């Protein structure tokens, strides 16, 4: 039993068609065998989204993310109670009737930045499993017939829940972000104090056990009333995307607190439980400060290496990952120890598990049009849901309750399927046998393809290419991150060209200079710095022969990075305003208040100016008085500086917000010239 690692298959000219052995494989799950004989299965869907991921917010622009996508079309038909499909919103998003999440301050900010609310959606998905079995019943859930409010019930399983509003602030400030960051990269211990808030594992089982006595007592009543059909077995698929896809794992492996007093194989009031598919898509954890090991490496609070350890019960895994992705605060959870497959995919984290809008950075056009069809994540949404009903997932894109929308959003253009597959044909002969090496092979032809595009007054700039141009008729800000990121890589490049000149650290090196710069909890700590200085060129002497590889690029991989993948480290800001529309509230807000200030200096300026022309006509009178100057009131503090200068620019051009320039992760410590950290199972 073991995970099969390829490369992504070419996408097939229907890519919701099933293979000829998938249909088998869909015939023989049991979705079609009739209730005419005397048993039932039960199926159930549990979808987790990833970071700052929210389906109902999130669909109205095309922006839901794979994991909603196939959550929209999971069976909600009250003619077959026997198929439940829960969906648990994103970390750093509203949750708030489920686990008390409001998603917004503090409590969005502590999720985004460090996962909080993973451990709360997990429980909170424990429950829906029971509740399902209710349902199947009596038509309504377990917790709203004992009139018992989820976020309450939560909070009795959750650590999270219970973290002061203060402790969150520390989890999520500037500054702790950036040591998270520093000990992700350079394998250090916290230089902090910091608290473990470890899962509440014992309050966890204690209310899953309570929840599930009294609904044992229901199962049983109705089950004498009436035996048929008998329910042969229940089916649970589990799907993920990001901290969702550690959260699906984690629940997994918890999902033997909610089944029967563990001893063997898992029940439910008696009825056998199987694991039919774990659909992930590039699992990220990333959560917490910090654990009760010496490395940390993201595996904080619920994600723990032991429960994201794919569960043994699980009868298929496919894990579709991100061959492109490279941010620092993003490293893979690669996953194994059980049958199915881990496949690279092009793109970064999002081309992979969705949610970019259409249009976002020129890509997912279809001529001159926006066309969320085009959009590259279409390809992986497609893969997981041939896998999906090959499993017996009860996905219907037939049933009549769909939405136009919803039905469009499985639409894949005809284009995108011909650039993903001339990437593919162009990379076939890579044939790497381990995720590690098949995506660095990956990421080395996405360096070359940065080179290419390197140089911004170049007819191959990327400032030159089509994309940009249709960036720039959707959003500014697309544009600004991409070229802005595009110096910072060139700025990245000449300070390891100069740093590699001498093998030992220096205070004055170039990446030096920048960690200090962009590093203020450790700008004081020489060693801190020279520790990831070293790591920092270690990377770079990595990726430095790729980089350096100027053969021709195939041009179908030039296409595919031009009109179709992300570019997920552009406009990932950590550091930068918490949106694009708080950005601009906060600019306003600024200009709003440089202008009062400025209208009470000329103000005192007006009241003032008589008194002193005052003072001169007298002195021109009488020559001689010694006509000491008038005392005036106190001078308003003066505009100066930078926001004198933006104050008049603001005056003159009539309330134009500027762009955000800059909050990226700090290239002196990631940045592109790196291989993507990723953890390979305990073996």
């Amino acid at each position: 039993e073991f995970m099969q690692v390829s490369f992504a298959p070419l996408c097939p000219e229907n890519p919701l068609q099933l293979s000829r052995a998938q249909q088998a494989e869909m015939m023989s799950a049991g979705l079609g065998r009739p209730q005419d004989s005397c048993c039932i299965d039960l199926r159930w869907g549990f979808f987790f989204d990833g970071t700052n991921n929210n389906f109902h917010r999130d669909q109205p622009k095309k922006a839901h993310s794979n994991v909603a996508r196939l959550y929209d079309i999971f069976e909600a038909d009250r003619r077959k109670p026997e198929f439940v499909g829960r969906y648990a919103a994103g970390v750093g998003t509203a949750f708030k009737d489920e686990v008390g999440d409001q998603g917004l301050g503090i409590q969005e900010k502590a999720g985004l930045a460090a996962g909080w609310g993973g451990e709360a959606r997990i429980c909170w998905a424990l429950l829906k499993f029971l509740d399902n079995l209710n349902y199947y019943f009596e038509r309504i859930d377990l917790g709203e017939a004992l009139g018992q409010k989820d976020p309450a019930t939560v909070r009795r399983m959750a650590q999270d829940m219970t973290i002061p509003s203060m402790e969150l602030r520390k989890i999520a400030g500037d500054e702790t972000e950036m040591l998270r960051q520093i000990s992700m990269m350079a394998s250090l211990q916290s230089l902090t104090a910091t608290a473990l808030n470890l899962p509440n594992h014992r309050g966890r089982r204690a209310v899953l056990a309570e929840r599930r006595a009294q609904l044992r007592q229901r199962v049983q009543t109705w089950q004498r009333a009436q035996p048929k059909p008998k329910l042969r077995s229940i089916r649970v698929s589990v799907f993920g995307f990001s901290r969702g896809a550690a959260e699906a794992r984690v629940f997994c492996s918890w999902l033997k607190d909610a089944c029967d007093g563990g001893g063997g194989e898992l029940t439910l009031c008696g009825i056998p439980v199987q694991l039919d598919l774990l659909g992930i898509f590039d699992t990220v954890a990333s959560v917490g400060l910090a654990n009760s090991s010496r490395l940390w490496s993201g595996h904080g609070g619920y994600a723990s290496e032991d429960d994201l350890r794919i569960a043994p019960y699980v009868r298929r895994c496919v894990h579709l990952v991100a061959a492109h992705e490279v941010r620092g605060s993003f490293p893979l959870d690669a996953a194994a120890g059980v049958n199915g497959e881990e496949v690279v995919y092009p793109g970064v984290h999002s081309d992979v598990g969705g949610g970019y809008e259409p249009g976002e950075q020129g890509k997912a056009f279809i001529g001159d049009s926006i066309d969320d069809s085009a959009k590259l994540s279409q390809i992986a949404l497609c893969h997981m849901y041939r896998e999906a009903m090959a499993a017996g997932v009860p996905l219907n894109l037939s049933a009549s309750r769909l939405s136009k929308e919803t039905k469009a959003a499985f639409k894949v253009d005809k284009g995108l399927i011909d650039a993903f597959n001339g990437y593919v044909a162009a990379t076939g002969s890579i044939k790497a046998s381990t995720t590690v090496a098949l995506t660095q092979a990956h990421y080395a032809l996405y360096l070359r393809w940065r080179r290419l595009r390197l140089d911004d007054t170049a007819p191959d700039g990327m400032a030159q290419q089509p994309f940009v141009t249709r960036a720039r008729t959707y959003k500014a800000q697309d544009v600004t991150d991409l070229l802005q990121t595009n110096a910072e890589l060139r700025q990245e490049w000449a300070a390891l060209q100069q740093d590699e000149k001498d093998a030992a650290y220096s205070s004055e090196a170039s990446v030096a200079h920048v960690l200090r710069s962009t590093l203020a909890p450790i700008a004081a700590r020489d060693d801190i710095v020279a520790l990831v200085w070293g790591e920092k060129m270690t990377q770079w002497r990595e990726v430095k022969p790729a980089w350096n590889d100027l053969s021709p690029l195939d041009r179908r991989i030039v296409r595919l990075h031009d009109d179709y993948s992300h570019d997920s480290r552009a406009w990932f800001k950590p550091f930068g305003a918490a949106s694009e529309e708080a950005w601009k509230r906060q600019y306003r807000q600024r200009m709003n208040r440089l202008e009062a200030q400025d209208n009470a200096w000329q103000q005192w300026n007006r009241d003032v100016q008589p008194v002193i022309d005052d003072a001169v006509r007298k002195a021109q009178k009488h020559p001689g008085s010694f006509q000491p100057t008038p005392e005036v009131r106190p001078m308003p503090p003066l505009v100066a500086g930078q926001d004198l200068k933006d104050l008049k620019q603001w005056r003159s051009n009539g309330g134009v917000i500027p762009t955000e320039q800059d909050g990226r992760e700090s290239y002196g410590m990631f940045g592109f010239l790196r291989w993507r950290t990723i953890f390979v199972p305990e073996k």
